[PDB]
């Protein structure tokens, strides 16, 4: 068994995985020390600054602010929201092809610091604006999208909060499935037929229920809106032929760097339950694996350790299909099916809100394709 526990129930703290909210980071902070306020005021007012061609002006007059005063990971992760949220909105300005490729050093520094601090990439990520990114309206009323906010969007009518919460609320489904995963170790370790069963069938509901909540996208997300407007601040300088070397960390590194925009590949829910159920994906050869495995190092470093402990379990598949039980290959291939629903579903919206309307103004449909199929094949 290769992960790491903190007692005989719950898994090591060192892997920063919540029983209740997953890999997203659980109730995240919303305000920084008053000393960090200059930095707060331009991340809440994003929209209207962009809109006024304000922004940038606004960001070449800030002080240089010591990130020293953040001291917990909580404020760090905030910070490292907040910065990037603004790097993305002073690159890309209104997004009509107006670009700069000079972060200013008063931002770049701070945010390279602290990106250094926390092993992540200086430029906006999913544990940035989708894990953290989030409030409760109520503390005391449960996690649904009603009860909940976004902290910051890029522009008004971005549908940034519907395409994030969404996504978020996703993650918190899938997280009723995480904490499973030590007793699927330990029942299989024991020989607990039962603990074993139930332990699959818990996961396979959560996976399903998350896929009920995977469907609200099309209800608080415009396709034409997200396409035209909220991607264009999800877009990074990786291979990007508007910043051909990357961007300019003024006062960082003397040359341009390459960072990679936003990727489905950043979740770590898919490739946990590939890895636990023995799914290997094989679609698009080394580039397509390069590409993945780079977009890991963009998850967290605790939970890119959460995956590696995994892979380095027993195997789940191989133990269920000796047993000649029925019960147990149900179960088994109630959690392949739940995987391969999601993938399916993820094809589909990639299809509606990129695909179809980046038809209106194929690699890609191909991938997506070879993995469902992947994965339905992994059913015994
Ligand atoms: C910075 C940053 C940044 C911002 C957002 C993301 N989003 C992301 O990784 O979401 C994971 C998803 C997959 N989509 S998605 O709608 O197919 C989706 C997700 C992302 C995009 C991009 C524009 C970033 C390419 C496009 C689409 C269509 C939502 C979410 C729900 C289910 C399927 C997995 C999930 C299991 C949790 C990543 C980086």
């Amino acid at each position: 068994s290769g992960i790491q526990m903190e007692n005989s129930w719950t898994i090591s703290k060192e892997y920063h995985i919540d029983e209740e909210v997953g890999f997203a980071l659980p109730n995240p902070q919303e305000n920084l020390p008053d000393f960090y306020n200059d930095w707060m005021f331009i991340a809440k007012h994003l929209p209207d600054l962009i809109e006024s061609g304000q922004l940038r002006e606004r960001v070449e007059k800030l002080n240089m602010l010591s990130i020293d005063h953040l001291t917990d990971h909580k404020s760090q992760r905030l910070a490292r929201l907040v910065l990037g949220c603004i790097t993305m909105a002073y690159v890309w300005g209104k997004g009509h092809g107006d670009v700069r490729k000079v972060l200013p050093r008063n931002i770049a520094v701070p945010y390279c610091q602290l990106s250094k601090k926390l092993e992540l990439p200086p430029i906006l990520v999913y544990a940035d604006c989708v894990l953290a990114n989030w409030k409760k309206k109520d503390p005391n009323k449960p996690l649904t999208y009603e009860n909940m906010d976004v902290l910051f969007s890029f522009r008004d009518g971005d549908c940034s909060k519907g395409f994030f919460l969404v996504s978020l609320l996703v993650e918190i489904a899938a997280a009723s499935a995480i904490k499973v995963i030590p007793t699927v170790f330990k029942a299989m370790q024991m020989q607990e037929r039962d603990t074993l069963l139930k332990a699959l069938l818990e996961i396979a509901s959560c996976l399903e229920k998350a896929l009920q909540v995977f469907h609200q996208i099309h209800d608080h997300v415009n396709p034409k809106a997200f396409f035209s407007v909220l991607r264009i601040y999800l877009s990074g300088w990786k291979g990007n032929p508007q910043l051909s070397d990357g961007l300019v960390y003024e006062g960082f590194w003397e040359d341009p760097k390459e960072f990679a925009g936003g990727s489905a590949g950043q979740s770590s829910v898919f490739q946990c339950f590939d890895v636990l159920l023995g799914i290997q994906q094989t679609a698009g050869g080394g580039h397509a694996a390069q590409f993945l495995q780079d977009m890991r190092r963009y998850m967290p470093p605790a939970h890119r350790n959460f995956l590696c402990s995994l892979e380095s379990n027993p195997s789940v598949r191989e133990f269920v299909l000796s047993k000649g039980d029925a019960g147990l290959r149900e179960a088994y291939d109630a959690c392949v099916k739940a995987l391969v629903s999601l993938r399916s579903y993820h094809l589909q919206i990639v299809t509606k809100y990129i695909l179809i309307p980046a038809s209106q103004q194929t690699d890609l449909m191909n991938f997506l394709k070879t993995v469902r199929s992947t994965t339905e094949k992994s059913l015994l």
